[PDB]
């Protein structure tokens, strides 16, 4: 028996409904999101890290010249001195006051400790949510790891269950997002071969083990203006260092939603953003034929000192005849208030009394014994303590957050209004008979 | 435990310093226990909690 | 949760409130005065005798 319910995507928060097929007896049903993985497809850009530099030995001719030829080498660059007669410790390593010219070379490579710390550039495609759904029908229960996008259907036991899409496509990476060491930042990093020197990626490769690296960091040669022999290379920072001072804070701290994110492979967990509609199958076997359960010939409902708050604040004493003993599934069929309780063993006469929670300030809604409905009614007093360390667990719907003190002198107000309007408009057609009546 | 119902029915009652006034609670309750007693009138308190 | 009264300032006088803190039962709560030390701050200006 399909049904199908727009479940909040809050993770830890249960969401309970009541399949109220007639046909069978009404039965308790209870959603959570244990887990949310929202994982986006990515494909690496580029790794990149400190260059270091090789200034690599350099080379001389002493009667001759020396052309410099183009290499791969990331950044590489090269150009001939002339006239540079230079030193080793040994003293004069040339023989050519003059015709006597130095090539200088320079390359960049990845700092060995780039096999750890390093970063690396990922695009993000788009990002599909999995969601660990723990599940409650009647007393059987079931985990299963679903996925929102209404065409894959998960399943667990004879439970098969399918979701989504969500009520919004949020993501907490933006287009182009950088891992390093396990934190994530979202960032506008270069693309592949456009290295900006002295920026983030100013040396890239495809991979850390890879030969084919590339870089740009402006790297150049002056001429070799002392005795000793020498190459003054100068080159701006390694970009990858200015990132890394100036960062700004880890997207796993200043994710919106709360969401918290891991990488291996880049996800984000336990977001609370939007509604997921569900659609749960539930089976039959489930259900026990409506007169097979217990039912109740009348309820009352008296609910007392209830506050309204994130944690089950309300109270209410439910009082009951029933046909007989046994276990009644119990539900809040008020979209702005849920009971603690799920199910309590029912008997032929008796009272149970439920913790429930609500944004209501009043607490004006239907509550459902084994289907039989009483409607529950009191002014819930506002919280004693402004901060609670667990989530709230309705949204303030506006049609239940204006109390029923307040929404009666809204209506008196406008009762008010209203009448002198059309009072007015019917006094104005009253008066317009008068003449025609005595003519 | 909690009461669907209770009436008060005061006995005859002194207003003195002492706990003069007498008073008995008819009630219905979902299971026995010790249920809290107080008076949320300034005006009167009692003996017992 | 904190409860908060007001507490007459009366030695040996078991004053009684009751705390409502709804998502449980309420619970009895007495405030009694055992002792009062009012101590005034004071220096010796000087002996006398």
């Amino acid at each position: 028996f399909e049904h199908a319910t727009t479940v909040p995507n809050v993770p830890g928060i249960p969401y309970k409904a009541l399949v109220e097929r007639a046909g069978y007896a009404p039965l308790n049903l209870e959603i959570t999101v244990v887990s949310s993985e929202l994982t986006p497809s990515t494909n690496k850009e580029y790794v990149t890290c400190r260059f270091h530099t090789v200034i690599p030995s350099p080379q001389v001719k002493c009667c001759g010249s020396l052309e410099c030829k183009a290499s791969s080498k990331a950044d590489y660059t090269c150009r001939v001195f002339g006239g540079v007669y230079p030193f080793m410790w040994g003293g004069a390593q040339c023989f050519c006051d003059s015709e006597n010219t130095q090539l200088s070379e320079a390359y960049v490579e990845f700092a060995p400790d780039c096999t750890i710390d390093h970063a690396v550039a990922l695009k993000v495609h788009t990002a599909a949510l999995k969601v660990g759904l723990r599940i409650v029908y009647g007393n059987t229960t079931a985990h299963l790891d679903t996925f929102v996008n209404g065409v894959t259907p998960g399943s667990s036991r004879d439970l098969k269950v399918i979701a989504g899409p969500i009520s919004a496509a949020f993501s907490p990476f933006d287009h182009k997002v950088v891992i390093r060491k396990g934190l994530v930042y979202n960032y506008d990093f270069p693309e592949y071969g456009a290295m900006k020197p002295g920026a983030f990626g100013d040396i890239q490769a495809s991979s850390l083990d890879a030969t084919d690296i590339v870089a740009r960091t402006d790297i150049r040669l002056l001429k070799p203006s002392v005795k000793n022999i020498h190459v003054p290379y100068t080159q701006a920072v390694s970009g990858y260092e200015m990132w890394k001072n100036n960062s700004g804070r880890p997207l796993q701290e200043t994710a919106p939603f709360g969401c918290k994110i891991e990488v291996e492979p880049l996800r984000a967990s336990n977001c609370a953003y939007g509604h997921i509609p569900i659609s749960i199958d539930i089976p039959d076997a489930a259900f026990v034929r409506s007169s097979e359960s217990p039912t109740i010939l009348e309820v009352s409902c008296t609910v007392a000192d209830c506050i309204y708050s994130a944690d089950f604040g309300g109270s209410l004493t439910l009082q009951y005849k029933a046909d007989r003993e046994g276990h009644c599934p119990v539900h809040s069929h008020s979209t702005t208030a849920v009971l603690k309780e799920a199910t309590t063993h029912v008997t032929a006469v008796g009272s149970i009394t439920l913790h429930f929670s609500t944004s209501s300030p009043q607490a004006n809604f239907i509550v459902s014994l084994c289907g039989k409905k009483t409607t529950c009614n009191a002014e819930c007093k506002p919280p004693a303590d402004h901060i609670i360390g667990e989530p709230h667990k309705v949204d303030q719907e506006f049609q239940a957050a204006v109390s029923k003190t307040s929404w009666n002198w809204l209506l008196a107000l406008f009762g008010g209004a209203s009448s002198l309007i059309v009072v007015g408009l019917i006094v104005l057609v009253c008066s317009s008979m008068l003449i025609n009546t005595r003519r």
